[PDB]
């Protein structure tokens, strides 16, 4: 009971060439795992002819709620249509029944956030399984740079882990909001709220801070949104203790203070994958005493 049809011409025909029919794909409310905020994520499974099967994410919002913020929900998971790479969350399909709210399918991560689980105190990382998840990450922006697509929020609680451990480059869902993640910001955009690839290089540089820390907090001690004052101090990330020398220099190039000195996330995957290369995995990364419960 909503005039749908009124979306745009030529701008939002997309849902169709998208859509799926509902004669394939069910779904699993009673189970869930997505309830951040927004969009309550169950589970289900699509099916491709006489055999192939599929479980799923999907995540949905509100209704009759006007569509204000609403067509920004379909434009949202719309965005993935032409993202086709590895390391990229894809897009499975759309399907709105004659009666079901906004519903958005993505293919099912198994091993959840790449945050989460590096968290985990059941896992045993090496410190290559670490540089490998960054080079991965690497990659993916690679492709999103490629398409001159700007992320704006890379942070290892974004991206996502499948199982065979593939990473996948994602977003979990202004320039002024307290929501701003500004421990993951580069200067420029904390004073001109403006981003660029090359803000998405420095805070690729504080993913992969996390990742050599096992998800430790940036910056825990300055829980607050003045982090500007402390970085023009002359300060950056410390170097964890688990983190290869050559490694810390790949993320001190990431934050170089005049952004198009900082490297490319082409050049990244190249100096990442050499780095990557020179360990077997015999190098245990364990947890940081002082990081533990610090949130
Ligand atoms: N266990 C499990 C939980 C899951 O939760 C979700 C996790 C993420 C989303 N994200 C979303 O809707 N869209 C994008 O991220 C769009 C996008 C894609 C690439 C970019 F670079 C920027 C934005 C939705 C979810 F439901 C999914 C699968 N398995």
């Amino acid at each position: 009971h909503i005039d749908l049809s009124a979306l745009n011409p030529e701008l939002v025909q997309a849902v169709q060439h998208v859509v799926i029919g509902p004669s394939s794909l069910i779904v699993h409310f009673n189970e869930v795992i997505g309830r951040g905020h927004f969009g309550c994520v169950y589970h289900g499974t699509l099916l491709d002819n006489d055999g192939k099967k599929i479980h799923c994410a999907v995540k949905s919002l509100n209704r009759i709620t006007d569509i204000g913020e609403v067509s920004q929900f379909l434009t949202e998971g719309i965005i993935m249509k032409d993202f086709s790479h590895p390391n990229v969350l894809s897009l499975l399909g759309i399907c709105l029944r004659s009666e079901g709210s906004p519903l958005v399918v993505l293919p099912y991560m198994k091993h959840g956030d790449l945050r989460n689980f590096i968290r985990n105190e059941t896992h045993n990382p090496t410190v290559k399984d670490l540089i490998g998840f960054g080079l991965q990450v690497a990659k993916g922006m690679k492709f999103l740079a490629s398409k001159k697509f700007v992320h704006r929020d890379l942070a290892a609680r974004n991206c996502m882990l499948d199982e065979k451990f593939t990473v996948k480059v994602a977003d979990f869902g202004n320039k002024t909001g307290a929501k701003l993640p500004v421990k993951w910001m580069a200067l420029e955009s904390l004073q001109t709220q403006k981003f660029t690839t090359k803000s998405d290089v420095w805070s690729f540089g504080v993913l992969l801070w996390e990742l050599m820390t096992r998800g430790a907090p940036p910056y825990p001690d300055v829980n607050t949104f003045d982090i500007t004052v402390y970085l023009l101090q002359g300060r950056r990330l410390l170097q964890p203790e688990y983190c290869p020398d050559p490694l810390y220099e790949v993320m001190l190039k990431c934050w170089h203070p005049k952004a198009e000195m900082r490297p490319s996330f082409s050049e990244l995957v190249s100096r990442i994958s050499a780095i990557f290369s020179t360990f077997i995995g015999e190098h245990y990364v364990h947890v940081n005493a002082t990081y533990v419960n610090v949130k």
